[PDB]
């Protein structure tokens, strides 16, 4: 049972973010395959258009325990490079998409993700809006990837839903702070560095497994193309004891 | 435990299809609420663009056992009317969306769906392509809605994934025939009438419950706006013994 992972692609040629989540399998004749689902979050101008901002699909990655480190290609012809995976399961890499949903010239983009140390993964993606009352809101969608024991159960490993987060001059919408969502969960996000990267912790008020879930770490980025006041973002929660 | 349902909205002002799936709850002070997730399938010109054709989100419907019959409004301001639900759980209705992803003037559109008689529901949406070799392929995405026992578990009730179907002069892509997908499942679809409606049966090769699933009925529509050779479509599988 190779672990689950998620990652965020911080696109450098548009204001969008993609999150990918899934699981590596050593099935076919010793070959490794990443089975993933993604959410592509587009930047919208107002919260009223939020409902149409999120696309969904799959990618199967093959090479160019089931190490993520290395170079991979997917079914759409995209390539990604993933470097060393640290002890906390953290990894960074670069992605070159072969295809785009926006009318911009493609640029190689960074990715940051985490693999489940020893278990499930959730990736969230959305946009940080300043509401009419000046409060920040995160409107997000997520994919919750469960571990399966054979590739034949991969089809049923991914749940989807939404979360709205609110914080516990309102010029730029910033991810830093302590947040609660509509399910009762809480997260804290640290400073967002110049590369748009941020770290935090997450305590979910709800579970889909019968394990004890502890406070779990999160790593993500915020998109900085055209330096928007309402940036898209993505993050991966690496569930602990899950 | 109010049952699960799914339905297909056959849009009349664009070449798209939306499927909705979810569950009615009598929570708040006797009030009924439909918790649903949807996939919006856009029409693309070639199979190479299929990957970006599908959007995802939620809607909560409230009124304008948990009967679907009646008039409902959702959180985006859309209205739908659902008429009588028959003994097989089949229903039809009309939908007026308040919002659009295409640059066309909005028109009231038919919907056709099914509620689970006594259990889960799957909705599929996709596009019927003629491949380069002239074979038909259905590229689809689905949401599998499970029944939960309280609204508090609604967040975890929906799985997402894909299926590719192939058939067991190639001018127009037609849904009629016997199909298999990449999981081993089989479906048969009857004639597609002038309104784009069709009926069929589905035998899944795989399950996410520990019940015995029998052959289960399906009802859907194909989109006929600009009479495309590669129409989008949606259908609901009303799982039996599930
Ligand atoms: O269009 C954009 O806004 C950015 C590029 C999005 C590329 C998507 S991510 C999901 C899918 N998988 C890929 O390898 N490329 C596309
Ligand atoms: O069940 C697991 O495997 C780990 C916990 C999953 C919690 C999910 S992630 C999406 C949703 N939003 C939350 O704040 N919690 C749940
Ligand atoms: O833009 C289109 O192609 C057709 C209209 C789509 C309307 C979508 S369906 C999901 C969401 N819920 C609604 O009530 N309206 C939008
Ligand atoms: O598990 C259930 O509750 C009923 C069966 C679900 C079968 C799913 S639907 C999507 C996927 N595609 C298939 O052909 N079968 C599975």
């Amino acid at each position: 049972t190779q672990p689950t992972f998620g990652f965020t692609v911080n696109w450098k040629f548009s204001e969008s973010t993609t999150v990918f989540t899934g699981q590596c399998f050593i099935d076919r004749n010793g070959k490794e395959v990443l089975k993933t689902m993604w959410l592509l979050r587009s930047s919208v101008n107002d919260i009223g258009d939020d409902w149409k901002a999120t696309r969904v699909g799959i990618n199967i990655f093959t090479r160019l325990k089931c190490s993520l480190t290395g170079k991979w290609t997917n079914d759409l012809g995209s390539n990604m490079t993933i470097g060393a995976v640290n002890s906390r399961g953290e990894f960074t890499g670069t992605y070159i998409t072969a295809v785009t949903a926006t009318s911009n010239e493609i640029k190689e983009s960074p990715l940051h993700g985490t693999q489940n140390t020893i278990g499930s993964t959730t990736v969230f993606t959305g946009q940080c809006f300043i509401d009419r009352n000046g409060k920040e809101v995160l409107k997000t969608m997520w994919l919750l990837r469960s571990s399966v024991n054979d590739i034949g159960d991969d089809w049923k490993a991914t749940r989807v839903g939404i979360n709205i987060f609110t914080r516990l001059s309102a010029r730029k919408c910033s991810l830093t702070g302590k947040w609660t969502n509509d399910l009762g969960s809480n997260m804290t996000i640290g400073a967002v560095n110049s590369r748009g990267e941020f770290t935090g912790t997450y305590i979910t008020a709800v579970t889909a497994t019968s394990n004890e879930i502890k406070e779990s770490p999160l790593h993500g980025t915020q998109n900085t193309i055209n330096k928007r006041t309402q940036p898209t973002f993505g993050f991966t929660v690496n569930w602990k004891f899950s």
